[PDB]
């Protein structure tokens, strides 16, 4: 019956047509994918089903395809040898049935032929007669059919999406598999002409990114050179990827995305394992080279990070034996270049409540690949030099790396610089390959300048690494061949007078006699531009409301038009601040301002904002930490309107910080000359044997005594009195004029001998239980000077009896010095 | 006393200083900027004061020199002749001086000289004393000072972000003031330098963007050709600019930044207005430009969108007149085309609880832009040919703005589209110029592709658009003489081919007969891939929670390394869904997640995400629309653990659609042929003296009247029946031959004359009101064809008496036909 209403088509009348396949689906189904609806004649009605499918136009429905469709498969399945998908079309028909379902002359985007049940009930019906058949195979035909389609992405006759789509629920016979050998193999034309729209394809929403990433992943795992080479030697597939990880949503993809780019990657890896790994490893370095290059992801901070993240995680475990060492080289420089940006352009402020761990992988991974052993032409990765000593011949990836950990204080990224600087070391060809950068590095300031009191920044990490590197007798000796200790001398000596002493001193102490950190809001007084708003007054208050007070003490009304309400508070005199706490009203976590911009202002004037807004929706508390304090008068918070509430609620705001003076005014290597004498010290104690040799280098240096006398009678600054004072013998004793002059410094005049030092803080001739001790060890100790010396002490003692008789040295030789003079004297 | 204790800078007792110090301070401040620390002799004091600044090294400490810096102001301060900076330094100390302030050789970016209560008492003292003089001016002195510091940067001797702080605090003499001379005149080099340094600057922070934006704005009115000249006609400026817009924070600048920037752009303007306006209106399309070009700033969707925003703003007030056309056409260019990406490019998502904004002020840019006269030799707008000519003439263009309105649906990005078209059409040459493009874009398909059933997309606006420009007689006679009438008529018959009707037809009946949105939530079940997880059934009931319920009804317990929570619901069938809510609980939106990651499943087994995660944090309730439903018998929700909480709680999930048949399966122009029927009706109807002409034009196309009877019987798609009958009768009493074949259609055979146009579906000779109507009018107008008409009529009575007595057509005759046909023999 059906078979003769439909052989017009091979005058029709659909609503008899329409009858009876109603009917006939009934009676099939009565006889899951088709739940959303609720043999030579089998051949010949389901040939008929094709051509009327194939018919509709809009004169046609699409409810009444819907069932075509359905008692379609069900007949083309209900015959004992599977009506197979050969059988029921030909090449025209196959292909003009799948452009229904990807063509765009029947597909405009969001409009799909038929609708979207229309789309769902045809792929079904593909999917259920190829289902059965897996005489005459019909994957041959779908082969052709879709290398065609392929073919036709490019003029844009066929929809990416769709295609891949299609192909992927055509293939897998259902559930995905990064293993499926896919049904239908794609042509290498097809795969080439699928990265070239990818490419340039503009419009790749994650959706279309999912469907590309996995399909990829089936077309690795195609019989097509294999094709895991075909697409990973192509160069469409790094801007692919690049394009992937480039990028109110959240800038990541989700785990289902970043999953599929692993399953990709992996998939590649594996197919490329036995045979030609070395290319896939240079894949991944040449990706992570784009994506670090300046203006790239990594550095503009682009792109899904947890994609991003997961790259840098596969290519952690990858075997970088036999790469290019141009392209390891590239990735090194673009990586310690990017890392030491993000190391400088640190935000001002913190709030919390990651991009440090792509940062940290990608350190690890260069960690990774300056390890890799060079060709004996050093032009690749081999399997006894290292990348490592190409990394230490180059100037600038040394500079970057070493002023990035000069920026760093006491794993993280800071930790991963160190484990390369350690490795870079362990590695190195000679010591001198890694003393060399370090030298230069301590040669120079900020920048590579130069300048009478420019000197470089230490950091204490830094000063660890070089201390690791100086370890050992040849690295000492080789850095005192280097002129290390004579630049180190020469540091301290300037950096001592580059710097004021910020720890307190009898100024502090003369405050404290005339009468961690602080809440100063409640001394403040908060202010509103706007002049409707509530009085804000409750919210300066030093003790919180009860963290289930129904009301929020303080609210703000937005008008329609407003997008930021603001909240200055203006303190009585200016502080030093370090934090602002900001308490939402935590009952109604809804009327939490959605960001917050905080402006500060030294002379309680002019505003000037911190940072750009910080993202505040969903805390229970606000904790913006200023990096550097930063001496404010008042704090100008910019709250804006919350993302889903016309009112802002508030708790509390708290303003963190310490005064100059009082009650409320509660890495020295970084901020100190210390760091240079901490060298001097592992450079005169550490290996005994050489501190005769580093005395006679660091005794010359004009003005070095001086500099170690102030260090050593400063307030603690990063090192304990005892190894300053071992400096101090040592260097007094390398030598009877030294010892003269250093028991002159103590005794007589302490001060150096715009940009020459100067030493003018301390009163000459002050003792303490270290100038004793050094005394002491100068008087007693036994060697050719030791007369001298002990002259010289008397003469002081007699010089200050002279002048007690009729130099503030003389004037107030201090007791405790003429008890160790005698003390002297009686061993 | 003090002069006397200083008196060695030009042995010190630092104790001593330091009490006389304190106690002269004590008594200075006796006798605001200052709280934080609670003449010829005094010319003396002040200079060793100022030694003793300059000599503190680490010997010395901050504490004092807080207190050496109040005293030395209040004593410059306290003097009948004020005493000016310049009694009191030499050029090389005020250098010094102020590199404390800023030179890196004694500040390393966090850490400060002296610490920042130093660097603020240094700068307190300066601005004291400065203000007392505002006999020997310290201005040139001064200057002299700033431009070696402004000289210093490139080289990295002074830090950008201090020096511009300095300088703005230091020349504003203390509120800033867009308008302020500044006291210090920077000269040409130093600006250069400033702009060169800026567009290298890698480490631009909002703070320094500030400071950057301010400082500038007051270059500009300093007198040096003006600075305002000199900064516009920098290349440098432009890539400022770029920077600063180029961009847990928010994206954005927040408002002080942003009206830091509004205030500079209107201080250039200012400044350029009365001597050469040109120039800045240039750089403001320059700058636009930049920004719109593929992979820019406006492209990637990054910046400052507030300050973008802004920008546009400030660049729609402005007078483009004596603009190069190059610059005016590279911006409509890059604006169009990246309007176009943006219209196409949308997310397939939608949740609400911009750039939008962004783009429709660069829409609005180019209305202005369009409508600029050219100067007689159309190389730059003038003060009459228009810029809107070689927009028309520039094919690209006007496809990508033709295939955007092509994009959308029934102000918005859409109305900007529109606004443009509408200018371009006002303000073209000749009609032909606007219908060239029109008619272009009507002869070819999706992105330009040809095929024989691809045809071009329609919209609502892009079809009123259309009817606009074929509103006179003068463009409707143009529009045919280009062959518009024959290219819509085929148009209309290969659409009609190319679409199934998706109006529901007798199969949903039948359906019906066998038994907005709905929530199929409660039919599912719900799973999570955490073992451990709360069932969740409690979240898919109808009925949500109570408002005020306290416990969530459903929680998830992350896992300390957990990011991501699942929950999957399974449909018992696939349904179309449209909508995903998502209620968090209300009582504690801590525990709401910060994102969700929807990915929906067709089969139930394949889940595929939708978009990237979707940011939920701060909102009560997550409504999450697919912009195109989507077929689905399973939804993943992938919710991420809250910013601020251990726990995600949830009250109701619900899955909003249509199934295909049932109860629960509740722009034609852009889905269906009508667009072009109306356009037909348009030309046939809407100047009366031109129908004859058009309807001859329309007449011969093959299938013309089988489709246009086709879409007479179907279901409402976008054009009221009487439309189409009117279009009937014209075409069918245009000549007695389309009369004849008029009947033929209506009475006998309605189908059409892989790509052919088919029309099987419709039973023949079926009749309705509107059928009537044109049977009986084609049979009582009198013209030469009546006669025949009859005729032809009278033969298909007969014919049918004819079959009765012994074509469907002819088997069953509509009674209402026959009716007609005494009807209209009656008169």
């Amino acid at each position: 019956l059906l078979d003769n209403l439909l052989s017009p088509l091979q005058v029709l009348d659909i609503p008899m047509i329409s009858w009876v396949v109603m009917l006939v689906s009934r009676l099939l189904d009565y006889v899951n994918q088709w739940s959303f609806i609720n043999h030579e004649r089998c051949i010949s009605v389901v040939q008929k089903l094709v051509l009327f499918l194939l018919s509709m136009d809009f004169t046609c429905h699409a409810d009444l395809l819907l069932f075509v469709c359905k008692v379609l498969a069900r007949i083309a399945n209900a015959t004992r040898p599977t009506i197979h998908l050969c059988e029921i079309v030909n090449e025209p028909q196959l292909e003009r049935l799948l452009l229904l379902l990807v063509g765009t002359d029947f597909n405009r985007g969001d409009i799909s032929w038929g609708g979207a049940w229309a789309q769902y009930s045809l792929t079904c019906m593909l999917q259920d007669i190829l289902a059965g058949e897996l005489q005459l195979s019909s994957v041959p035909m779908l082969n052709v059919c879709f290398n065609k389609l392929f073919s036709m992405l490019q003029v844009h006759h066929v929809q990416l999406e769709s295609l891949l789509q299609l192909w992927l629920t055509l293939s897998l016979n259902f559930l995905y598999n990064a293993n499926r050998i896919p049904v239908i193999s794609l042509n290498q034309a097809s795969i080439t002409s699928f990265l070239t729209v990818l490419a340039w394809y503009p419009n790749t929403l994650l959706r279309t990114w999912c469907l590309v990433l996995h399909s990829l992943t089936l077309m690795t795992n195609m019989q097509l050179e294999s094709t895991a080479h075909l697409l990973v030697s192509d160069p469409n597939l790094i801007h692919v990827l690049v394009k992937f990880l480039s990028g109110q949503h959240s800038p990541q993809v989700g785990p289902t995305a970043t999953q599929a780019m692993q399953e990709f990657l992996t998939r590649l890896q594996v197919h490329l394992s036995s045979t030609c790994p070395q290319i896939f490893s240079e894949f991944l370095l040449k990706l992570i080279h784009i994506l670090s290059t300046e203006r790239g992801a990594f550095q503009t901070g682009q792109g899904p990070l947890d994609a991003q993240v997961k790259l840098l995680e596969f290519t952690l475990e990858q075997n970088f034996e036999v790469v290019s060492v141009s392209t390891i080289s590239a990735v090194i420089e673009s990586v310690t270049f990017l890392v030491h940006h993000y190391i400088t352009c640190s935000d001002k402020v913190m709030s919390r409540s990651t991009r440090d761990q792509l940062m940290f992988d990608l350190l690890k991974l260069v960690n990774i690949l300056v390890q890799l052993p060079l060709s004996g032409n050093r032009e690749y990765s081999a399997r006894p030099a290292y990348v490592a000593d190409l990394v230490l011949a180059n100037q600038q990836i040394m500079s970057q790396i070493l002023s990035a950990l000069g920026l760093c204080n006491s794993i993280s990224v800071g930790d991963g610089l160190f484990t390369i600087l350690t490795t870079l070391s362990k590695k190195a060809s000679t010591v001198h390959m890694m003393l060399q950068p370090i030298l230069t590095y301590m040669a120079c300031g900020y920048m590579g300048r130069q300048g009478s009191l420019a000197t470089c920044q230490l950091s204490e990490p830094l000063l660890w690494f070089i201390l690791r590197v100086l370890d050992t007798s040849d690295a000492l000796k080789a850095f005192h061949d280097m002129g290390g200790v004579q630049l180190i001398c020469n540091n301290m000596v300037t950096s001592t007078r580059a710097i004021v002493n910020t720890a307190r001193s009898m100024v502090s102490t003369i405050m404290k006699f005339l009468d961690g950190i602080h809440n100063f809001a409640p001394l403040g007084t908060i202010t509103s531009s706007s002049p409707t708003a509530q009085p804000a007054e409750v919210l300066l208050q030093a003790t919180p409301p009860h963290r289930r007070a129904r009301s929020a003490a303080w609210s703000y009304i937005f008008l329609p038009e407003e997008a930021w309400c603001d909240l200055t508070i203006h303190l009585p005199a200016a502080v030093l601040l370090k934090e602002i706490h900001i308490q939402p009203h935590l009952a109604s976590l809804a009327t939490c301002p959605s960001s917050v911009s905080v402006e500060v202002s030294a002379d309680g004037v002019n505003m000037l904002p911190l940072s750009t807004p910080v993202v505040t929706s969903g805390l229970t508390y606000i904790k913006i930490q200023l990096v550097k304090a930063e001496v404010a008068s008042a704090v100008c918070l910019r709250l804006h309107r919350p993302r889903d509430a016309s009112t802002l609620g508030l708790s509390q705001i708290k303003l963190l910080g310490l005064t100059a003076f009082g009650t409320t005014s509660s890495d020295q290597v970084s901020k100190t000359s210390i760091g240079w004498l901490r060298l001097l010290h592992h450079c005169l104690t550490h290996i005994s044997d050489l501190e005769g040799m580093m005395a006679s280098a660091a005794a010359p240096t004009a003005n070095l005594l001086q500099t170690c006398a102030a260090l050593l009678m400063s307030p603690y600054c990063g090192m304990h009195s005892p190894n300053i004072e071992v400096v101090l013998v040592k260097i007094g004793l390398q030598s009877t004029r030294i010892g003269l002059k250093l028991i002159d410094i103590l005794l007589r005049n302490c001060a150096a001998s715009l940009n020459s030092p100067l030493l003018f803080g301390r009163l000459n001739g002050l003792s303490s239980d270290s100038t004793i001790d050094i005394l002491y060890q100068l008087g007693t100790t036994q060697d050719p000077g030791t007369k001298d010396r002990i002259q010289a002490l008397l003469k002081w003692v007699s010089d200050s009896a002279r002048v007690a008789a009729m130099e503030y040295g003389l004037l107030m030789p201090s007791p405790s010095h003429l008890h160790c003079v005698a003390a002297i004297l009686w061993h």
